[PDB]
């Protein structure tokens, strides 16, 4: 039997997952490290990153150059990748091209990790945030504009259980247990949800939210995206590509309910470097933004200002979707993991292959064919 | 008479060349438009860019990701490549797979182009500068930190004479005439000169020279280069890697001679990523700094701290040199093209090959084989 597709998550250029049986595995472009092998050379074949074997990954996240694990029984965080900034977490800015623990983070209980093109954040089972990475525009949520290349806990949200953050490329997000939404870093596209164009260094409170509170939050690179207790997404900052979706062009400097989708409940959300992915609770998926390479799935190589459903073989219900730069994975309910989009690094996973603009399925990690 | 190399410029990943008889020629990454051939396929062999065929191109400046070249008798500037926080200039910001005009330099005579990563700077011929692109930390030189979609006059350099700009990642260097220094931008390594690790909005002067004026200056991603009157050498900002050169790996806030070529007299400097190459007026070129891919040229992938002598067959004098981010060019005085150096995206101009750690010739352009 195929091993289950546990997780799966796009970086710029790479695509890694984790299986059952707690092996990753990594495709795609390895220049800066971030495939993890050792070598620099990109893969266009999903290929199991041995240095993690016996390890017991849960979690696996990518950020643009980089990419972040987690061991739950080994209380464990890992990073490799671009060093840059600090961005992998261990005190110096070396580039890794095989994963090493994060030090600092020994111990701690992790609930979930974001990361963006060059900082990381990391949610403990008690709701506090550790930052660390580039913080030239207050990304961090420290209060300064220094980086750090090691991880700091978020002081400001001391009495504020956090729940999920999220981290695009130069800002972060989050939500709070309770329902909050929270921006913070660079914000001259209005991404930030706070009604102007201006950075914040410290997390600042989203207060228009359409009168709901918010369950889920996610970032492409200049804009986020968030998910309200009644399954209502809201998207805010650029709409150069149309990535929020509106059926325009136009940015938003507060949150704007993508009305087309209000017949649906979201489950899951990505955001990608000029597109977008939505997952309704009955299994469709949705993009919309930048299509030159084929990146929204929907077969043709029109950008996208409004939803539109992805199509997979036999209309199989979709299970997770994860949005690249230039490219997209999704898992299905029959255990399928498919791919679309530029495929010039391999990060298709497909062996040697042209660019996608429909879903085509990864067959070494695949029950199908 | 026949065809000979008259420029070479090396970006990020990519590399382009113009050819007598007028005519530019890409090759490397093509995958945000830098090459300026229209589609966005690398290239591992020079391609002649045929939409510059007749325009009386003179010159030609990479950044990362992205081109700049201009024309005299058409009074042109052009740009091409990734377009996001107005790099190219045109008051938008879209990529551009193919050159077009910089509208607002139009009949403005050129003396100079620099380009960083995500700004460039260009120089007329009464001294004044302009410049355009990311401002984020000042390095546009124009007291705040917005970006500009369209060139803007440095006023801080009313009546100085500006020679010759320089431009790094994020931070920016110039001399006048007279021959004074000047640094703005990131300044969290050191970079600027100025004595301390803060950013500069403005261009303010650098005061610790040896005593000496400066004639030239290049940039490296989060380092400095400078020439004075008598061709010594200075460096200043990081040295993680060892691309100041003075033989270990300490950080310098000034300028720092570079004793080792005190002996020599510098006629031209380039600063990469993390490397460096200086050229001697004796034709005898010297790299360092990091040598993972080979990029330093001295037959192994060693780090290199200190200057050592790139070494070509029959010794032939070296006239011309451009440092990428992973991979270096130069071109000969028998009129032949080298390249070493990362050759994943084609940026050797070599066909398709492995990377390569001492010089190998560029066929295509070159008169030997
Ligand atoms: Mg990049
Ligand atoms: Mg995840
Ligand atoms: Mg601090
Ligand atoms: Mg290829
Ligand atoms: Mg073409
Ligand atoms: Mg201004
Ligand atoms: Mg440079
Ligand atoms: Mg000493
Ligand atoms: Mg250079
Ligand atoms: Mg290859
Ligand atoms: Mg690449």
């Amino acid at each position: 039997p195929p091993r289950k597709v546990l997780i799966i998550s796009a970086g710029a250029s790479h695509s890694v997952a984790l299986l059952s049986g707690d092996i990753v595995c990594s495709w795609g472009r390895g220049e800066d490290g971030q495939l993890g092998h050792g070598d620099a050379e990109d893969r266009p074949s999903p290929t199991q990153l041995s240095a993690l074997d016996g390890h017991q990954i849960v979690s696996v996240t990518c950020g643009a150059d980089h990419t972040v694990a987690y061991s739950q029984s080994g209380m464990e965080v890992y990073s490799w990748g671009w060093g840059d900034f600090g961005r992998l977490g261990h005190g110096n800015s070396s580039d890794l091209f095989t994963p090493l623990p994060i030090k600092a983070l020994h111990g701690i209980r992790i609930k979930q990790i974001a990361c963006g093109d060059s900082h990381c954040l990391a949610v403990t089972m008690e709701g506090e945030v550790q930052s660390w990475g580039r913080n030239q525009n207050g990304q961090l949520g420290l209060g300064d504009t220094e980086d750090s290349l090691v991880p700091q806990k978020i002081q400001a949200f001391e009495g504020i259980r956090i729940k999920m953050v999220a981290a695009g490329a130069e800002h972060t997000a989050a939500v709070t247990e309770d329902g909050d939404l929270y921006g913070w870093g660079w914000g001259r596209y209005g991404n930030l949800g706070l009604g102007d164009r201006t950075d914040r260094l410290v997390p600042e409170r989203v207060t228009s939210t359409g009168g709901e509170k918010m369950s889920m939050v996610a970032c492409g690179w200049r804009h986020t995206i968030s998910v309200s207790y009644s399954g209502a997404l809201y998207t805010y900052g650029w709409s150069k590509y149309g990535q929020l979706g509106h059926g325009d062009l136009e940015d938003h400097l507060i949150p704007h309910k993508l009305e087309a989708l209000s017949n649906s409940f979201i489950s899951q959300i990505s955001g990608g470097f000029r597109h977008t992915m939505a997952l309704t609770s009955d299994g469709k998926l949705y993009g919309w933004g930048w299509n030159k390479f084929g990146q929204v799935g929907v077969g043709n190589n029109l950008d996208q200002c409004s939803p539109v459903q992805v199509r997979f073989p036999d209309d199989q219900k979709v299970v997770q979707v994860s949005c690249g730069w230039r490219h997209t994975l999704a898992v299905t309910e029959r255990n399928n993991v498919f791919a679309w989009g530029r495929g010039t690094n391999g990060q298709l996973g497909i062996g040697e292959s042209v660019d996608r603009n429909f879903p085509k399925i990864i067959e070494a990690l695949s029950v199908d064919g």
